[PDB]
RNA sequence: GGAAGUAGAUGGUUCAAGUCCAUUUACUUCCACCA
RNA sequence: GGAAGUAGAUGGUUCAAGUCCAUUUACUUCCACCA
């Protein structure tokens, strides 16, 4: 009940059982037999190298040491040979630098090409750091392996661990850092409750000072922000978050939630007692990685949201869902129909040539004098905010990124009601609307 | 046809015939003879004493001059006495200054005490500059009388001649010195299509120039603005209308604007097709005189519509309207209805203790974060603006002026529909909403 | 691919565009995919 | 009766509103009711 006591059977959920580690153990005997083979240079790196990694998470990292004097073509070509090579499968999906991921002896592999730098400043590759991190954590985090693992599980546990653009929270090496900064999850937990988003943490000069936004130094690199794509918002939730342990310590802090199943009834019901209109935006998912797809999206979302602010259709929030083969940008506005008449603005009533072209302007209904200023009443082309967006999106799918835009100029369709709650986007229609009780475990 | 032909025909409106013209002067006649009786100081003043005033819209001026001595309220009782014995009928009713309506012959007279002073300066009594008002205008008036006449009736037949609240427009006296400024109708009609905001015109020194707002400089008291309840929105009526008269003239600047009947049905497909929320909020009409009334219904109708606007009802305009027993307050929205949920912004995420409370409160849904801070869905006691207003009329009763607000209190109601287009307030919602034909 | 920046060009909307909606050239940087 | 200003005294709403919604005391003009 205490948190001492919640820390140690937290750890039951993020320390590795020892068959696990077996497993892991094997396949790296495996790579190393594979690769010293090959008489290539190379070195183990990450969580697995730091043994820091999560329960039921292996994968192991291995980095090959090129020329710095290497093209990046050539290193593409190199690191994916050598990749192939020493993996029994392996599957080449990337977004800019080049990596083979597969399976060795069960296990998951990411086979890295990088340059061989004597000082990790003016990087070549974008991933040319990651041997420093690894020589500046290795004889720092030793003893403190289950205080990382605490602090990575109970990231993930509440959806913000790892940096990528699908999450945009907490990366694998930031928890590490954090650990060295502050010694333990308690720790780091602790004075978290007292970061801003002005906050800057200085593991290598051991300090802590005040800057423009939330900047985490790289011991590597200073100018680095090892925190860059921490998202103010899941930096913002991490603070609450904090708070919230210390105020009553739990175990549940390590659970991850899932959603529950909801029936479109009880979906129906409640935008109903909302009084909303609740709609989507549906089109074909690019066959593009994640890395490259959520900005998209996220653009995307933003861009309608912010059609549908200057239209006056007062959306609240938005939303999106990436599934197997479609996309979903979501939306819920406080008008679910506007009138057809609004104002426009003329000029003052001195200006007489200007009132003349302001006045010449055949209309349904008369020009009027309103403080000293002319205005009339024109009319909309659309009347919902569905209507809208199926102009907008029509027109305007090039702003929408590169490509999600191109697929919502082949199709897209506008769903609502019964039709939109069939869709696989309860959860998000859920987290969006703020409903109460749809998440358990 | 040309504007000189136009001005011609347009005499025959404003020019008074000459049985009307008798019927003045013998009113005159036993008005003389009755004050003529109890002594009395008075002078006729006005329009009627200047030959001045409209065919038709024949009423007498006449002031009683009181020594400075008399206080406030001898000046009334004295007053409103000689006013009763001289006049057939009578009426007392005033917002301010007391004085007596009646009848003497057929013909429409006021009887008005004042104070007789010497100088119009540092004025005792609210009507002490009229009397000087008349003797500055006495000759210099003459041969231009019909001009006059011109410049009322054209005012009079587009809804803006008159000082008072209910109109806001030119009074009869400023419609005298504009004439005096410019020597004819036409002249004043030519250059008032120059006219600013910003446009002052001292008579006493004969000179347009460019001041802080339209002021009509008194010449018998340069501190006071003869076009003070001019309003900003009829004077560019104003304006408009010279620039609108000299492009194209016309008699039909002169003839009041038909009433233009339309039924409950062609009024309800209008507000169909511009798709708005269209009510009003009726009650009992506070027996108060108009000078009264009007800046209250004003003030009532902003209230309200302050209120549409910070409930994001998106009111596009507002008007009133006063019948014997009701009074409206009219309203066009853009929002039909609004949803129940609602955002409310809280506190930064740094800020422990608000946060802390903010996330206290019991509510339907979940707050969440956005861009650094809380926000909460928040639920709406009213989705529609009728029930929006009729919570703010129950609420705000007091805030709607001080008989308005006093009717309002003890009933109204809120009226839209078929309902509403039954009730005398038609004109008033097709001004509103800019109906043609 | 997304974002930030600098120096520009253009279309549309409007009585009126440095100001709103978009399109576009050059040179900078940054982030995600490994850590 | 409405409006503008000078010195204030409250209440309500809100995480917090010297900034939102209202209430009130004194002084000081102005406007409409006649012109
Ligand atoms: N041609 C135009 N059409 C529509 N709106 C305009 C136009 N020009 C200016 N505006 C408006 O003015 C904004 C540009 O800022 P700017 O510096 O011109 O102030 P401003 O428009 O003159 O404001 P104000 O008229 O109230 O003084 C725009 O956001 C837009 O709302
Ligand atoms: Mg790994
Ligand atoms: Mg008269």
């Amino acid at each position: 009940m205490k948190v001492e006591e919640i820390l140690e059977k937290a750890l039951e959920l993020v320390i590795p059982d020892e068959e696990e580690v077996r497993k892991g153990r094997e396949a790296e005997e495996e790579l190393r037999r594979r690769l010293d083979e090959l008489g290539v240079e190379y070195v183990f790196v990450g969580s697995y190298a730091r043994n820091t990694w999560l329960k039921g998470s292996l994968e192991i990292d291995v980095f090959l040491l090129f020329p710095e004097e290497f093209s990046k073509e050539e290193l593409r070509e190199r690191g994916l040979e050598i990749g192939k090579a020493v993996l029994d499968s392996y599957e080449i999906r990337y977004a800019e630098h080049p990596y083979v991921h597969g399976v060795v002896k069960g296990v998951e592999v990411d086979v890295v090409p990088c340059y061989k730098l004597k000082e990790p400043k003016n990087i070549k590759s974008a991933v040319d750091r990651t041997p420093f991190h690894h020589k500046w954590l290795e004889g720092r985090i030793k003893g403190k392996e289950n205080e990382v693992r605490l602090l990575k599980g109970f990231l993930k546990a509440n959806g913000i661990y790892g940096a990528e653009y699908k999450v945009r929270g907490f990366s694998g090496y930031l928890c590490e850092l954090l650990i060295v900064f502050y010694g333990s999850f308690l720790e780091t937990v602790k004075n978290a409750r007292r970061w801003t988003r002005r906050t800057v943490i200085d593991v290598a000069k051991g300090e802590v000072r005040k800057g423009e936004e939330f900047f985490v130094v790289d011991p590597v690199d200073e100018k680095r922000n090892v925190a860059a794509n921490l998202s103010l918002d899941n930096l913002a939730r991490f603070v609450h978050l904090c708070r919230e342990f210390m105020e009553a310590p739990s175990l549940g802090f390590f659970k991850p939630k899932h959603p529950l199943e909801i029936e479109p009834e009880r979906l129906r019901k409640i935008v109903e007692e909302r009084g909303t209109a609740v709609f989507a935006v549906k089109f074909r998912k690019p066959d593009i990685v994640d890395d490259n797809l959520y900005p998209q999206l996220e653009r995307a979302s933003r861009k309608i949201f912010e059609f549908l602010e200057r239209e006056n259709f007062m959306p609240l929030r938005s939303a999106f869902k990436a599934s197997e083969e479609f996309c979903y940008l979501l939306f819920e506005c406080q008008i679910k129909e506007i009138s057809r008449v609004f104002r426009r603005m003329g000029p003052q009533f001195e200006d007489e040539r200007n009132v003349k072209k302001f006045l010449s302007r055949n209309r349904a209904f008369r020009p009027f004098i309103e403080n000293g200023r002319w205005w009339a009443f024109e009319m909309r082309k659309f009347t919902t905010p569905e209507e809208g967006v199926r102009s907008y999106a029509s027109t305007h799918w090039h702003t929408l990124g590169k490509n999600v835009g191109e697929s919502i100029r082949e199709y897209f369709e506008i769903i609502s009601g019964e039709k939109l709650f069939k869709e696989p986007v309860t959860a998000e229609l859920c987290e969006m609307m703020g409903v109460k009780d749809c998440c358990c475990q």
